[PDB]
């Protein structure tokens, strides 16, 4: 029992610019404004709480080793990487092609950093040396496809890190969880072909991107059946994404078998997130980890590695993420202040809308072999 | 056609604290924040969209006046009054009450003239030397009770302004509409017992308070069946709302033939908000306001007022703001710059449980007499 | 008689990017930061503080109008305001020349707000329909020579006033006094030939820019003794201030017999500036205003303008600024509330160095005819 | 050999609070504000320049451990302690005394860390565990008299540093250096009658507090000639601090023979510092250290610990600090990015005034014993 635990300060210094989605822009009346709804103040606080809730004196630090231009080939295409090149040069930096993803002056340097702190933890945790950890990186990745940067992602993180499981550690199986709130479209296309990783995206239906994430999306060729999107209805709380874990998420685990799972962890579907309408408390997000984490013990020896996707309540996010460090630890010695006040909204009961979503993807678990 | 407009710097100067909602705390580990949820960052950028927009060329400016004490004793107690003024002469100022309701050093003062901008709104519209309005006052009021500050609200506005128009300009009937996400259980509270003045409120189930907003809260004795709830579910957007106004709203203030409507006129029903779950976009509260002064128009001579509530987007809220606005103006002269990345995420069909929660209020409209 | 007042929403809308003075830079390890030490918000609080403190109700507020090309063209080159056409349409626009001069996109409609209101000021003064009055503008003037922006300032509004009062109002003699902690070098180049402009600029000595303010820079030609310099040493505080008043500037006016006094009204010599090492207080300020104003009085039928350049102290411009303010309206109503605390740091008593530097420029005045 | 840092994540949570210096306050006008001066961003923002900077690299981390009641006794009456474990108690806190010194609610707790964490790096040193130490503390410290707290200090961090050094590690002298720019004025009366630990302040004359520093403070009883202030002018640069530093500094400490050089390392001498008129570079703070560093490693073994105290330019200091870090390891890896342009500003001649400000401490040398 060793857990790992990744942040580097330049995760803190990400340059979202002076837009709240998009950039400013004067004919438009779009106000300049200090925080960004990305800005890396959220995922700091995070990091901060970990520090001062004593659970830092728990984990194993382990240091970001920036991600080679090999690492990152393994999972985008080389005009991706010469293009962040490109705009990184820049002298203030700037947007890096969809129109709401900027990237600071130097930019690319804090990418490597992200992805390369995925990839350490994943080595770390794949030799034995940790049983599991928690990358608690930025800038997320979940959305950049092979061929580009796409909704505040840069690098798809935990696809490098699968890519270098399968090349470099030799793992013929891999699975990518990800319950960030938003369909995980760039690493549903970075392995849509192949079989080796298995892609799992729990996400309210159509948040972002607006065209994807149906069930419907279930990969090609020999991946046919190895992308399982699981769409949910907005207003979806912790009833919902627990009866999802336990119909679809874990049973397709168990059936494909993974030498590794990575967990694209994202708070968004949090109770008081502004860019999705879930209803999921730090005691949800504790649930979902605690089932995990025990899923990977008993299918790939504990081989489990958290990597931070997205999450945008500087308020709550840090006591969302703090829920799952505890989990990891095993060491639960803070309360999530905000319990009671949110645990009277709701989403505590499964809505015959929300069972449903969840059930149409249950005949699909058949076809994980 | 003249339309007024309140604004005030101190609006935009109360202190919410170095909270998120409720105080930092070290000993919980709530990490002080720049930013309270509901600073008055957010209404300011509204006012200042406002003026950018060039919208206020086609406004007529209203100085907010002072409320009185005998405003305020209109709608709350001489011992709530009292509280506010020892919390007010604090040096730091301080907690109202309920743990998230901050009123800084000389605060009194501001809501006093929140309250006043109402008030002097709503005399202006009533004479006719003004045929509409929109004070966009801060702090908010609908959670304040008789007896109390709640929820970010230390004096219930609407109701000092329909206490006006009831005592000072003897209207027999006034009409609140209240469209804030959260309940208006102060409105509520305040005229449980008085058919003079129709209470609605179309608000997110529970959302806040916990325990609230339930459609058998119908008022008492000679005031039953004068206030009507329409609790909505998590996730709905523009279809339940405008199925709402059609179904429920519009047809009671057309039953209630009320002298006056006051429009509680928040915007946390918004897409990007963080302190509920619904889905409404900017066109969805043009949609609304549309309807709502049309209706004024037939039933009592387009004698309409609009008082700020709640909404906590800087980013999002100053354009739902702007839309009602140019409804009121009738200049269209600045187009929603997020309404295509907010239209593909839905809220635009009306689903089944939304239309049943609505049409559990239709048979209500017949005790409005 | 009529004191005029120009705010503009937009002033407050200047995008000043995300770094501290030039750009975050990654590789120079120049961290991000919400405000830069331009940044609008501080001239935004003066404002405020002008509404907030009643100060408003004695001032008649003026709208700005945008420049025209040809009044630009009265102060600057054809390249240069092309330059500023090509620059504003970047999407998030960029630095102009300098490396320490944002732009931010769409960013001339301000600039040209911004000299604008400089010169419909100007006009309602000079022709009598005010006696005085205020220009709250942003962004400031005084350092763009004739072909370039430079130090903040895209447009050198003073002397597009000026060029106004000259060639449309038929002014024959205009005087720019800036007080301005910072060299009015753009000024100084723009008027160098001229003697139909006298231009007087007290400032830190080499504080910015870091060659030129000079005692030996005088005019060309015609011009020839008709721009006066006086370079200060650092710690110069009210005494230093006020002495070169009543030895240097007053005199320099008398003398001149201008038909218009424009003042550059900075306010970063002020005690708690970052930007400069000076020790004036609100009451420095406001005894310097007072002395100018009965200057006017006295040479120019009272015909005095004042235009904002810097100040960086959020804290402690608004009250430097509305002393000013306060001289114009006669209406003495808030006490500078830092006075005490400020007071006892010194700068009251002139230093031998401060007399010495004010001295060497007594002998200049002969040259003014 | 080993260089000790002490960081802890709580000292950038002290909360000070929404005005910016004393409290906000509405009847004076006084609007709240994001950043306080004494915000704890700059001092997070040395930290984190600390660690992206690579410096890290070549430092031993060491942990807080925090003050012990002992600890804080032997700088600080018992009444004061108590009066802090009462302050520490109220729901956010407050104003411990002066009007300008908040504590945030359980704020003891980073009090005890910050006392702590130059007490431990004291201990590392002195034991030879370590060579030499910077513990970036806060809050600070040297305005903390025996019996308050003042100038946003709580406890007298290098004063209980000193106490511990003295009863816990029997060293029978002990030097505090104190060169923030402000005067030193509670370690001066903690030490007052005490030879045993020599108090050196280097400070703007009259800057704060506004009646101390004066030369002719010099202690009393068998500590009369144990306490040397140097009050230097206004404007006063790198040429007047390390003549002071040469004539004065050191030689004090060469005839003291302290058997530890504590130094209170503010850097609010800096060119871009708002609450003080001094300028000195990143550079002259490189040369202080420097000199200070060789002056330990010649009189006591090199036992020398920096402690932070103020300064308040969140985007000069980290420079400043890092300069002063780079002279205790020895790897110079970061240029200053702002040497140019505040090299151009001066204070690199030696004044007249600043020489005899400095002349007349001379004198004093020859009372140390
Ligand atoms: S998390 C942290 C934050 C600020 C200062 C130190 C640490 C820390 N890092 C790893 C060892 C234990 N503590
Ligand atoms: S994820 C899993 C995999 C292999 C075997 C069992 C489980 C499991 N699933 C649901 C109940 C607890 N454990
Ligand atoms: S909204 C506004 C904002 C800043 C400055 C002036 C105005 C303004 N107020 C009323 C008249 C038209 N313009
Ligand atoms: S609110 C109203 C009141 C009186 C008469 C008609 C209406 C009305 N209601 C729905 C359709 C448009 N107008
Ligand atoms: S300065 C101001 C600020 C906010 C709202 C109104 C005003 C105002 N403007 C001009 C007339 C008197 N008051
Ligand atoms: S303009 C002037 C210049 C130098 C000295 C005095 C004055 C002056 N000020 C007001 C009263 C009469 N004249
Ligand atoms: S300074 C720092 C900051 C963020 C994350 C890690 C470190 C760090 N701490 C001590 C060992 C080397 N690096
Ligand atoms: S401590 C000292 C004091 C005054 C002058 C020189 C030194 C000194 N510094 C380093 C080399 C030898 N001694
Ligand atoms: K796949
Ligand atoms: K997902
Ligand atoms: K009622
Ligand atoms: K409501
Ligand atoms: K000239
Ligand atoms: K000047
Ligand atoms: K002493
Ligand atoms: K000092
Ligand atoms: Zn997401
Ligand atoms: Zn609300
Ligand atoms: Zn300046
Ligand atoms: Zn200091």
């Amino acid at each position: 029992h060793a857990i790992g635990y990744v942040w580097n300060t330049l995760y803190g210094w990400v340059d979202t610019g002076t837009g709240s989605l998009a950039a400013a822009n004067l004919t438009a009346r779009m106000q300049p404004i200090s925080h960004h709804l990305a800005h890396p103040d959220t995922k700091r606080r995070f990091h901060e709480l970990v520090c001062a809730s004593g659970q830092i004196e728990h984990l194993t630090p382990i240091a970001a080793v920036a991600a080679t231009d090999a690492d990152i080939l393994r999972a985008h295409s080389a005009a991706h990487l010469e293009n962040m090149k490109r705009v990184s040069n820049l002298p203030t930096g700037g947007d890096t092609g969809d129109g709401i993803t900027m990237m600071g002056n130097g930019g690319l340097e804090i990418a490597r950093l992200s992805a390369g702190g995925a990839v350490e933890l994943t080595r770390r945790v794949a030799t034995g040396e940790l049983s599991a950890g928690y990358a608690l990186v930025n800038p997320p990745g979940h959305h950049a496809p092979h061929n580009a940067a796409m909704g505040f992602c840069i690098f798809n993180n935990t696809s490098v890190a699968a890519g270098y499981a399968r090349a470099v550690l030799g793992m013929e199986r891999v699975a990518i969880l990800d319950w960030d709130v938003h369909h995980g479209n760039g690493t549903q296309d970075i392995w849509w072909n192949d079989p080796s990783v298995l892609t799992i995206s729990l996400h309210q239906h159509l948040c972002f991107p607006p065209d994807s994430g149906y069930s419907t999306e279930r990969g090609a060729g020999n991946g046919h059946g190895y992308n399982i999107n699981v769409p949910l209805p907005p207003g979806s709380g912790n009833a919902a994404y627990l009866h999802a874990m336990d119909q679809v998420v874990l049973p397709a685990l168990r059936a494909y078998r993974p030498q590794l799972i990575i967990v694209g962890s994202g708070f968004d579907a949090s109770m008081l997130d502004p860019l999705a309408r879930m209803m999921v408390t730090a005691d949800g997000f504790r649930q979902m980890a605690r089932r995990t984490i025990d899923c990977a013990a008993d299918i790939c020896d504990g081989r489990i590695v958290f990597v931070q996707e997205g999450g945008y309540s500087p308020h709550y996010l840090p006591f969302c993420g703090l829920a799952v460090i505890e989990e990891l630890t095993g060491v639960r010695s803070l309360p999530d202040p905000y319990h009671e006040f949110l645990a009277g909204m709701g989403g505590n009961t499964l809505l015959d809308a929300e069972r449903a979503a969840i059930e149409e993807i249950v005949p699909l678990l058949a076809d994980i072999r």
